[PDB]
């Protein structure tokens, strides 16, 4: 009688929000299954089971379909998703069905559904590319009894800690290879529990605000860089994937022209437009290219020296006399055309790279694009044509070759709030079990520029003016707030509508970057931003 070792799948760790609310859970699902070879009389067994587990003709059909499409010596499911009653009836009848096994399988469950799709992700069935990745990473031995895996979001990025440590048992088997005893059991170790910075209530509020728009919202706490909300719409039900998604349902997602499978907050790549002007300003001041008193007269346009090409301001006849304060308040373009010209692409791109543009943010998700912060060498490589001075101008107002993700915008916004201190935007607060609580630790990232210069306050005061002063572009949305809001909007390329904001002005507790593709399906981005800041601050 052979003694056999058999792996035991560990329990997947639990994901909680910042208030201990479970966002991803496990449910046991029971089924009976058999290896037909090990069953003396398959047909006798199948029919006796109609009485015991309510096995149906359809069940037998699916069992036969599955029997063929399977390899020799495979345990074929006979009936799935057994009810409590049905398992009990099978249990008291088990001695009658040697070769039929009743088994419980943990499957993942997402109670809050589409509100958390992109950021939490889902686990679904392992496929061959997962196997490849596990084999290459040297992790495959630990998956001997594991058949599902995180595919995106937190479930994927933290797959290794969520999964746990496979256990095993020694079991005696007789001739025909049926289990008659368990000799020994080394139990698995459950995955670590994971505690996220997210605020579930805030996340669900934002999803409802974004309604039928293609949109992204990133809410962070600038004191920590923790992500309080990361929403991309339209979304979809992650639960669809857990038990294998229908072809009908999955093609429906792929064919949606509103591309709900895209995480727009980390993979949406847009011209950041005027939202960059606070950071360009800080750069120009720090580089000495401008001063708080630098002034030019704006006729509504700006001409490139030694050329006839003109770059227009959004305001037809100009803003008149502009310093940097008033240029931020009114989102003047002309001023920043000049600033770009005087900076040159080398300095401007170098500074914007310090703000994180063009680079990955370091967020703990694996779905992410880096965008593009253009440089001489990049245009040389990408088109094999050199950089002309006219390529620098549009970059000053966040356009040209410049593209960014909303999560990059959030990381830059926080750097301005922290006076050059760089905080990675992250979702992980801590990891638990035993536990043995391990806090997320900020990787060493040198600061930007000089903590002590008053350039940060100057740019931020301009953003305060955007929101509060009567000439500010966002006055209509924010001036009436009790707490003080500072903001900066933008419009890209109907056009995309971007908004960035933080509150309260004095000691910021929340930072928001958001965009409604093509202006959204409902309210304006400024109204939505005020609603989010109102919901948070009350
Ligand atoms: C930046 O993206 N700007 C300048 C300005 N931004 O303001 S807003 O559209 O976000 O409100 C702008 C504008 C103001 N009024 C009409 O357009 C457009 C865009 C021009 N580069």
């Amino acid at each position: 009688n052979r003694i056999k070792l058999v792996p035991i799948a560990p329990s997947r760790g639990i994901i909680y929000d910042r208030n201990g609310i479970p966002l991803a859970l496990n449910r046991t699902i029971y089924q009976i299954e058999m290896m037909p070879e090990k069953v003396d009389n398959v047909q006798q067994t199948l029919d006796a089971l109609r009485s015991v587990v309510d096995l149906t003709d359809d069940d037998i059909a699916a069992f036969r379909k599955e029997r063929a499409r399977s390899h020799r010596f495979t345990s074929i499911p006979v009936k799935t998703n057994l009810t409590e009653v049905q398992v009990a009836r099978f249990a008291v009848n088990q001695y009658r069905f040697p070769g039929v096994e009743v088994k419980g399988y943990k499957r993942r469950y997402y109670p809050y559904g589409s509100a958390l799709t992109h950021v939490i992700g889902y686990v679904s069935k392992i496929n061959d590319k997962d196997v490849e990745r596990l084999n290459n990473d040297g992790k495959l031995a630990n998956y001997a009894a594991t058949h599902d895996i995180g595919k995106l979001g937190i479930e994927r990025y933290y797959e290794d800690v969520l999964h746990g440590q496979t256990g095993y048992e020694e079991v005696e088997v007789n001739n025909r290879g049926r289990v008659i005893r368990q000799l020994k059991e080394v139990p698995p170790q459950a995955g670590h529990d994971i505690y996220l910075t997210l605020d579930l209530k805030l996340q669900q509020y934002i999803e409802t605000l974004l309604a039928g728009s293609r949109a992204a919202v990133v809410v962070t706490d600038p004191r920590t860089g923790g992500v309080l909300a990361l929403v991309s719409t339209p979304s979809y039900d992650p639960n669809l994937f857990v038990d294998g998604i229908s072809s009908k349902d999955y093609s429906a997602l792929l064919n949606d022209p509103n591309t709900p499978l895209v995480n727009r907050a980390t993979q949406g790549v847009y011209p950041p437009a005027s939202t960059v002007k606070p950071y360009v300003a800080v750069s120009a001041l720090s580089a000495g290219v401008i001063t708080r008193n630098t002034t030019l007269f704006d006729p509504g346009w700006w001409q490139l020296p030694g050329s006839e090409k003109r770059y227009r301001d959004w305001k037809k006849w100009g803003h008149g006399r502009l310093n940097v304060t008033r240029s931020l308040e009114e989102s003047a373009d002309t001023f920043f055309y000049q600033v770009a010209y005087d900076m040159g692409i080398d300095r401007l791109s170098e500074w914007m790279g310090k703000f994180g543009y063009g680079h990955y943010t370091g967020i703990d998700l694996a779905e992410e694009r880096s965008g593009n912060m253009p440089t001489r060498e990049w245009k040389q490589k990408r088109f094999k044509k050199p950089w002309y001075q006219g390529d620098t101008i549009p970059v000053g107002i966040g356009q040209g070759y410049w593209t960014a993700t909303p999560i990059q915008m959030s990381k830059a916004l926080m750097i301005l709030i922290n006076d050059g201190i760089v905080k990675v935007p992250h979702l992980l607060m801590s990891t638990a079990e035993d536990g043995k609580q391990v806090p997320w630790v900020q990787p060493h990232e040198p600061p930007v520029g000089d903590i002590h210069s008053g350039y940060w306050e100057l740019a931020k005061d301009g953003m305060y003016g955007v929101a509060n002063r009567p000439n500010g572009t966002a006055h209509k949305y924010f001036a009436s707030a009790p707490y003080k809001i500072a903001a900066k909007s933008g419009t890209a390329q109907r056009d995309h509508k971007l908004m960035t904001a933080f509150a309260p002005y004095n000691n910021p507790q929340v930072a928001v970057a958001m965009i409604l593709e093509n202006g959204g399906a409902g309210p304006a981005v400024g109204t939505l931003m005020r609603q989010i800041l109102d919901h948070i601050m009350l």
